[PDB]
């Protein structure tokens, strides 16, 4: 009889409901109530729709509840939010991101033959010869069907001046929510979780003495920020957060929800990790920005925290309207850094010391 | 040396005695107040529509239009050259009149399977059953594609949730102008006006219990107030009018000109009746604002008087130029409200226990 | 065993909702095995694609027999659908005759069609005129159009015919069959009809009553709802359009239920083929006559007319080696007669008194 206080009880109470909330949703997140317009602090689970009709023009069966219960007696809230299913910045740090400087790092410009992208972080393989390279999304990074995919900066040789950086080693795709949250959230056999990841080593002639581990923008990072699924739900949810990409150059934002799922047509349902909505109502991302990396503000002074990895354009997928008198604003949707790491076995470098030493 | 134009009919008259020099070289006219300098006047005269006014040097004499017309029994009047042309609000009534609100009433959002539009206001019929219902223009309401057109609110059951209101009962097409206005205005056989309307009975089963008759941002009106053709022409011509739409919201403008005549290359002759401009170079309706109510912004401390109904949503239809300091700005059109009553014979409900009845 | 077409709607209302889970309409007429025709009685389920009874989950396959009130069984066929000529009669049903008849060009200001047969209505003035399909008759926006034969004045040179005076819309189908052929309270049987009165200063006299290219025909056939199978499914059929001519076809089944996704049921009356895989009609014969061939030294009698435009659109695709045909959609001419309360001038007797 108590109630829901981390990211997995209300995970397990919608994978409970599963059935209930997707007759009439377009999709299905946990997260904060969201009433007249800002978050509140009530756990709920946020549904969503097409239109928020009054209920008055609604037949009962059609009138989501808003309290369900799950095992062991865990009881949560309902929100209804009304969902939907190329200005580029021009400034100096954009100049130098897309390749006017004398150095590479976090929030450069990688391109392959056919599609632009934006460098992430610069990781580290924990095994092996633990060779240096960088991680992005493979969307840019790999194509399908050409047998070799290398990469450039700014440019490939085919369209303009550039330096070749490396080549795709490994690159990581849908899985299952067995291995990435650890538990089963739904009660269908095939649900799986969009989690885009590429290691590109850098070359054996590279110029790596010319690279960077600060962010352009944001300072110096510290580690990584692993998201805990038993944590308390304000560690996550309604804290703000920042980035740095080669089209929109520094944006911030905060998260709305967590765990966001579409359901195809097909059968096949996929999970997507974050939700974040830009401040002041402006737009968190561009198209293009997809690989930039998301950090969280510094916080009492601290160092600032990577936690995830932009998966890329959520303009054409649709936007989300907070109960307001204003036009519905845009969202964007990443990937837990954590375990993304953990599957390809990468390693954050924050300082060029343990770069120098691992370079050997 | 006669009388001067001093009201709207037997001075339009004057336009129908002379509608053979007139529209040689124009795409319409109409007839009300004197435009000149960007600014209204309170001269009567005939505003002559063309695409382009060029200064009087590159033109010879032929399609020079006189600036002085005459008609039956000495009476004159001046002829004006007007430059002519031929993404909804988001704020809180928006969202209001699209089904977040607990009550329905004129400028309600209403859909068919196909189309949207906006709803008039809530009347009666004066003669047999006498039933509750609600009125709006065909372009939405009927179909001849189809045996039976429904009206839901906000939407379609196949287009999302929605609360069933009614089908279309009566909807009078294009209309001759002897019925209409009186006069045999025009030398044109086949002579019509396009009074589109219809008249939507509510549900056997629907709740009236959650209508309502406040115009939902103008507050209360009063009774219907007729276009009498008898007063002067300072009575339409020149005053604030308002709307309240679904993606617009709410609006206000002004009537610059009475009976506006289309000619087709067919031959049909087309009136429109009532003319509409923004201020403030504002727009004064969006696309699916049509059939809104069209009311007379309120002088002197009274009730605001519903005067008419708006025709169509206006982004390609419209454009004139009034300064030449600023580009050209859209128009509305209208349709009387009391002769539209009239072929769909109706009473306006303006109270709360009127709907009791 | 139903040996009618009364008995057989009658099953099908019955069985109305195990037939419309896995198939885009359904028919009665006879059963069709092996690209032939049979004497068996059944219904024709129009299903998107023929697949061996292997492939398929027991509940998707259909049964063979079905049976309704009074104990009569029918058969069930699985049919697999897909939902200008230049001569010289093309020519002089163009304009370039000196007359006008059935098969004639007639044209709206947007649309052209072709004419059906010289009508008269039954009271009133009993003044005479013509009947059409209203998808060229009526603008909607425009409910009295003018008729211009060959061409509008916007368009060409041609002669004014007349306006619409009474046209036809979706009809419920207790006043048209008599029987409740389904349990949907929305079920329309939206027979096409127009009858345009001729102008007062028209001619006349250059006004023919012979249909060009088949002769002289009868008096209109009525098809009665129970009668031998044989009548009216398996015929022989013609007609005179203005874009393909004269081109004759074959009756393959009736009262076609055809559905569209907003929950409103829909009817189409007669089906037709075309012989030796032709066409029965292009494109603009929406109104042409449709004529039974003559049987045992007969006079051919009207049974039908064209709805028209179903040639770029509804293809009746076969699973015997050959490609998809197309299908023609008519609708009865006895009740389209009665219910705008009309005539059929076969003769010139009748034409000038
Ligand atoms: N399927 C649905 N489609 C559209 N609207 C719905 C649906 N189900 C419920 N609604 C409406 O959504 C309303 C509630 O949204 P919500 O759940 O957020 O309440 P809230 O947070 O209290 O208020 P607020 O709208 O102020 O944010 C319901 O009370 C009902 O009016
Ligand atoms: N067919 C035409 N096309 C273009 N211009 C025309 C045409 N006919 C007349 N004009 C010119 O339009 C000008 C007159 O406009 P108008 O009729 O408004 O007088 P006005 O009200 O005194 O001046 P204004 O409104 O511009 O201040 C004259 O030069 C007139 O010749
Ligand atoms: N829903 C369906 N979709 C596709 N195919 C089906 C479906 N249901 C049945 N079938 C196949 O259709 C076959 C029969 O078609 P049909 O009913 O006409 O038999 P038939 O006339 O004896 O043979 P023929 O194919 O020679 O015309 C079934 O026996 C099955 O093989």
């Amino acid at each position: 009889g108590q109630q829901a206080n981390s990211l997995l009880d209300l995970m397990t109470i919608r994978a409970f409901h599963s059935k209930i909330l997707r007759r009439f949703s377009l999709g299905t997140a946990v997260g904060f109530r969201i009433r007249k317009g800002d978050l509140t602090d009530i756990p709920a689970i946020l549904v969503f729709v097409a239109r928020k009709v009054h209920k008055k023009w609604l037949n009962p069966a059609q009138c989501l509840p808003a309290i369900l219960e799950g095992p062991g007696g865990v009881w949560c809230d309902v929100d209804v939010v009304e969902f939907s299913y190329k200005e580029q910045m021009f400034s100096e740090l954009v100049d130098k991101l897309c390749g006017s400087d004398e150095c590479i790092g976090s929030g450069s410009q990688v391109a392959s033959h056919e599609t632009f992208g934006t460098l992430g972080a610069i990781v580290k393989r924990r095994t092996g010869n633990k060779q240096v390279g960088f991680l992005t999304n493979h969307h840019v990074a790999v194509d399908l069907d050409y047998p070799n995919q290398k990469m450039f900066h700014p440019l490939p040789p085919n369209l303009g001046p550039g330096v070749y950086l490396g080549a795709v080693e490994r690159a990581t795709s849908f899985i299952t929510d067995d291995v990435w949250y650890g538990i089963y959230a739904g009660t269908n056999p095939e649900t799986f979780v969009r989690a885009d990841g590429a290691f590109i080593p850098f070359a054996d002639d590279f110029d790596i003495s010319t690279v960077t581990t600060v962010v352009r923008g944001v300072g110096d990072i510290g580690d990584v920020k692993v998201i805990d699924l038993q944590c308390p739900l304000n560690s996550l949810i309604g804290r703000q957060v920042c980035k740095v990409g080669r089209s929109s150059g520094h944006t911030t934002g905060t998260v709305m929800a967590y765990a966001l799922e579409y359901n195809d047509e097909k059968g096949i349902c996929f999970f997507t990790d974050i939700l974040v909505v830009g401040e002041n109502r402006q737009t968190f991302d561009l198209e293009g920005d997809s690989g930039s990396l998301i950090i969280l503000t510094s916080q009492d002074g601290e160092k600032p925290r990577p936690i995830g990895i932009i998966w890329g354009g959520t303009a054409n997928r649709g936007r989300l309207k907070l109960t307001s008198d204003h036009g519905p604003e845009n969202w964007t949707s990443g990937v837990d850094l954590g375990r993304l790491l953990d599957r390809l076995e990468l390693d954050i470098i924050i300082t060029n010391e343990s770069l120098q030493d691992a370079v050997q």
